[PDB]
RNA sequence: GGACUGUCCACAAGACAGUCC
Protein backbone atom coordinates (compact mmCIF):
# COMPACT_ATOMS: atom_id res chain seq x y z
CA UNK A 1 0.00 0.00 0.00
CA UNK A 2 1.33 3.48 -1.06
CA UNK A 3 -2.00 5.38 -1.68
CA UNK A 4 -0.96 8.14 0.85
CA UNK A 5 2.83 7.38 0.87
CA UNK A 6 4.47 5.09 3.53
CA UNK A 7 6.39 7.21 6.22
CA UNK A 8 4.07 5.98 9.08
CA UNK A 9 4.01 9.59 10.35
CA UNK A 10 0.81 10.89 11.75
CA UNK A 11 -0.68 14.35 12.71
CA UNK A 12 -2.72 15.05 15.84
CA UNK A 13 -4.43 18.37 15.87
CA UNK A 14 -5.25 20.02 19.10
CA UNK A 15 -2.82 20.22 21.92
CA UNK A 16 -4.21 23.66 22.65
CA UNK A 17 -1.06 24.68 24.64
CA UNK A 18 -2.88 22.53 27.25
CA UNK A 19 -2.00 18.80 26.71
CA UNK A 20 1.38 17.07 25.99
CA UNK A 21 3.74 14.16 25.03
CA UNK A 22 1.65 12.23 27.57
CA UNK A 23 -1.46 12.53 25.43
CA UNK A 24 0.70 11.91 22.32
CA UNK A 25 1.73 8.37 23.41
CA UNK A 26 -1.80 8.01 24.81
CA UNK A 27 -3.86 8.93 21.73
CA UNK A 28 -1.53 7.51 19.15
CA UNK A 29 -0.45 4.52 21.22
CA UNK A 30 -4.15 3.60 21.59
CA UNK A 31 -3.64 1.37 18.51
CA UNK A 32 0.18 1.29 17.79
CA UNK A 33 3.83 1.17 19.08
CA UNK A 34 5.35 4.65 18.35
CA UNK A 35 9.12 5.04 17.58
CA UNK A 36 9.11 8.90 17.53
CA UNK A 37 7.21 11.67 19.40
CA UNK A 38 7.03 15.33 18.23
CA UNK A 39 5.16 18.47 19.31
CA UNK A 40 5.55 21.51 17.08
CA UNK A 41 6.49 24.97 18.33
CA UNK A 42 8.60 28.10 17.33
CA UNK A 43 11.99 29.65 18.65
CA UNK A 44 12.38 26.37 20.63
CA UNK A 45 9.72 28.06 22.80
CA UNK A 46 7.98 31.22 21.38
CA UNK A 47 5.37 28.47 22.19
CA UNK A 48 2.38 26.72 20.50
CA UNK A 49 1.47 22.97 20.25
CA UNK A 50 0.83 20.65 17.19
CA UNK A 51 1.63 16.88 17.21
CA UNK A 52 3.51 14.53 14.98
CA UNK A 53 4.17 10.82 15.84
CA UNK A 54 6.13 8.18 13.87
CA UNK A 55 5.03 4.54 14.14
CA UNK A 56 7.27 1.45 13.71
CA UNK A 57 4.85 0.57 10.81
CA UNK A 58 2.47 2.69 8.60
CA UNK A 59 -0.15 0.04 9.40
CA UNK A 60 -0.11 1.14 13.00
CA UNK A 61 -0.42 4.82 12.00
CA UNK A 62 -3.58 3.89 10.03
CA UNK A 63 -4.77 1.87 13.01
CA UNK A 64 -4.35 4.72 15.53
CA UNK A 65 -6.01 7.00 12.91
CA UNK A 66 -9.04 4.66 12.33
CA UNK A 67 -9.39 4.32 16.08
CA UNK A 68 -9.00 7.97 17.05
CA UNK A 69 -10.16 10.32 14.24
CA UNK A 70 -12.48 12.66 16.27
CA UNK A 71 -12.45 11.32 19.81
CA UNK A 72 -12.03 13.81 22.69
CA UNK A 73 -9.62 13.78 25.59
CA UNK A 74 -8.08 17.18 26.64
CA UNK A 75 -11.40 19.04 27.19
CA UNK A 76 -11.46 19.21 23.37
CA UNK A 77 -11.60 16.86 20.45
CA UNK A 78 -8.53 15.59 18.66
CA UNK A 79 -8.25 15.54 14.90
CA UNK A 80 -6.17 12.67 13.42
CA UNK A 81 -4.73 12.87 9.87
CA UNK A 82 -1.79 11.21 7.99
CA UNK A 83 1.09 13.75 8.02
CA UNK A 84 2.31 15.60 4.90
CA UNK A 85 5.45 17.62 4.08
CA UNK A 86 5.56 21.20 5.52
CA UNK A 87 6.20 22.75 2.01
CA UNK A 88 5.36 21.97 -1.67
CA UNK A 89 7.47 19.67 -3.95
CA UNK A 90 5.20 18.07 -6.66
CA UNK A 91 1.59 17.57 -5.33
CA UNK A 92 0.01 15.03 -2.88
CA UNK A 93 3.44 13.23 -2.70
CA UNK A 94 7.21 14.11 -2.57
CA UNK A 95 7.99 11.76 -5.59
CA UNK A 96 11.80 12.62 -5.63
CA UNK A 97 13.80 12.54 -8.96
CA UNK A 98 16.43 9.89 -9.90
CA UNK A 99 20.08 10.35 -8.69
CA UNK A 100 23.34 8.46 -7.83
CA UNK A 101 26.59 10.60 -7.83
CA UNK A 102 25.65 14.17 -8.99
CA UNK A 103 27.97 17.10 -7.91
CA UNK A 104 28.21 17.73 -4.11
CA UNK A 105 26.84 21.13 -2.75
CA UNK A 106 30.41 22.61 -2.31
CA UNK A 107 33.22 24.21 -4.42
CA UNK A 108 35.84 27.02 -4.84
C1' G B 1 22.65 28.18 18.98
C1' G B 2 20.75 28.88 24.08
C1' A B 3 17.36 31.85 27.76
C1' C B 4 13.65 35.72 28.19
C1' U B 5 9.78 39.01 26.99
C1' G B 6 5.68 41.55 23.58
C1' U B 7 2.50 40.09 19.08
C1' C B 8 -0.40 37.45 15.04
C1' C B 9 -2.00 32.70 15.02
C1' A B 10 -2.17 28.83 17.49
C1' C B 11 -4.67 21.48 14.41
C1' A B 12 1.43 20.50 8.96
C1' A B 13 6.06 20.54 10.76
C1' G B 14 5.57 28.88 12.00
C1' A B 15 7.22 33.25 12.20
C1' C B 16 7.59 38.67 13.45
C1' A B 17 9.41 42.75 17.11
C1' G B 18 12.60 43.93 21.57
C1' U B 19 16.34 42.02 25.17
C1' C B 20 20.46 39.12 27.50
C1' C B 21 24.60 35.12 26.86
Amino acid sequence: MVEADHPGKLFIGGLNRETNEKMLKAVFGKHGPISEVLLIKDRTSKSRGFAFITFENPADAKNAAKDMNGKSLHGKAIKVEQAKKPSFQSGGRRRPPASSRNRSPSGS
